[PDB]
């Protein structure tokens, strides 16, 4: 009678985020020279579920042959009817649910939701681990308060909701304009690591030419502005609210 436990990485998650599960159930170490599997049978089922969708008879595998620790991972996917980008064509996050392996799990999700993992280690007893799924606001700032008239600009935006692929680096367009040219440019920011959700991009400062691509026409003591439109915003806001987060810096020589 070695009780089992379920642990999850984060108390709160985000949509399209990657979950790792660790079940410490020493009593299921049947063979000392074999990596033991739990959850694939009617006798010993597991099920990972969110409100609306579930994966049943999922599989978890032992870390080493006689360790007695079982692990797995599932990829959240969100719902296909949304624009996280705000560019006007939907299907930013494919809503798919499949897989019965230790690692190849795909699970659909809602904007505000809950996740649970259930394990029946013995008949008529279960153990559960739960977590929340919430959207998040964006955070935007320039790296430096002041820049020279001929320097280069990098701006950092932090929105965990924009991690559309947790195993890949993601890119989206921030808008950059200055007092001299209100039209400005569209800054393509990119993810530093495949699942960090931190984005950065680079702009050239010109004074004697048009603002095009990542070049921005500016002048002495001219404040520059970069704004991010948060299409993925939690309560009190709704699924339709489009809040704008922006940051500014002054060019003084």
């Amino acid at each position: 009678n070695f009780g089992a436990t379920v642990e999850l990485d984060q108390k709160v998650y985000s949509w399209t985020d990657k979950v790792y599960i660790t079940i410490v159930a020493p009593d299921h170490n049947f063979d000392s020279d074999l990596v033991d599997e739990i959850g694939e049978t009617d006798s010993d089922p597991i099920k990972v579920s969110t409100r609306g969708f579930d994966l049943d008879n999922y599989k978890l595998v032992e870390t080493g042959t006689d360790t007695g620790i079982f692990t797995g991972e599932v990829i959240l996917t969100g719902f296909t009817a949304h624009d996280a980008d705000g560019d006007g064509n939907t299907g930013d996050a494919t809503g798919t649910t499949s897989g019965s392996g230790p690692t190849d799990g795909l699970l659909a999700t809602d904007d505000d939701d809950g996740l649970t993992v259930s394990f029946e280690f013995s008949e008529d007893e279960t153990i559960v681990g739960s977590a929340l799924i919430r959207w998040n606001i964006g955070e935007v700032q320039w790296l430096e308060a002041s820049y020279p008239a001929s320097g280069t600009g990098v701006v950092r935006v932090i929105d965990p909701d924009m991690n559309l692929d947790p195993e890949a680096v993601d890119n989206f367009e921030v808008d950059v304009w200055s007092d001299s040219d209100a039209g400005g440019i569209d800054l393509t920011v990119t993810e530093t690591n495949e699942a960090t959700g931190i984005f950065e991009g680079t702009v050239f400062f010109t004074t004697l030419d048009e603002s095009s691509g990542h070049r921005l026409r500016v002048s002495e003591g001219d404040t520059v502005t970069a704004e991010y439109e948060d299409n993925t915003l939690p309560d009190p806001y709704t699924t339709a609210d489009e809040l704008d987060i922006t940051a500014t810096s002054l060019i003084g020589t």
